[PDB]
């Protein structure tokens, strides 16, 4: 495992680098961005956070989770869960 502190998930919140925390896990989701079917916006406005509510609640297919697992970098660090 490797893991990251909210301090520094909360630094890629930008176009260079976006990263997005979904249910512990830790996503780098910058090449994703322009290709996802929910628009850009979305993602855009939960970057360098936690948006596993959010993604829950639009709800979301097998085939965009697989999708999901494909951006994996590591975890959120046992001390800010
Ligand atoms: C901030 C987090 C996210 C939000 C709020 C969000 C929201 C949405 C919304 C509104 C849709 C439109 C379909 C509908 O109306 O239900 C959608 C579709 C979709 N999203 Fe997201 N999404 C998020 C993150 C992601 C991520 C991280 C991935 C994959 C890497 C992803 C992949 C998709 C795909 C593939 C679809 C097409 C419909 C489906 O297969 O379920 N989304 N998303
Ligand atoms: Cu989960």
């Amino acid at each position: 495992v490797k893991y990251y502190t909210l301090e520094e998930i909360q630094k890629h919140n930008n176009s260079k680098s976006t990263w997005l925390i979904l249910h512990y896990k830790v996503y780098d989701l910058t090449k994703f961005l322009e290709e996802h079917p929910g628009g850009e916006e979305v993602l855009r406005e939960q970057a360098g956070g936690d948006a596993t509510e959010n993604f829950e609640d639009v709800g979301h297919s097998t085939d965009a989770r697989e999708l999901l697992k494909t951006f994996i970098i590591g975890e959120l660090h046992p001390d800010d869960r």
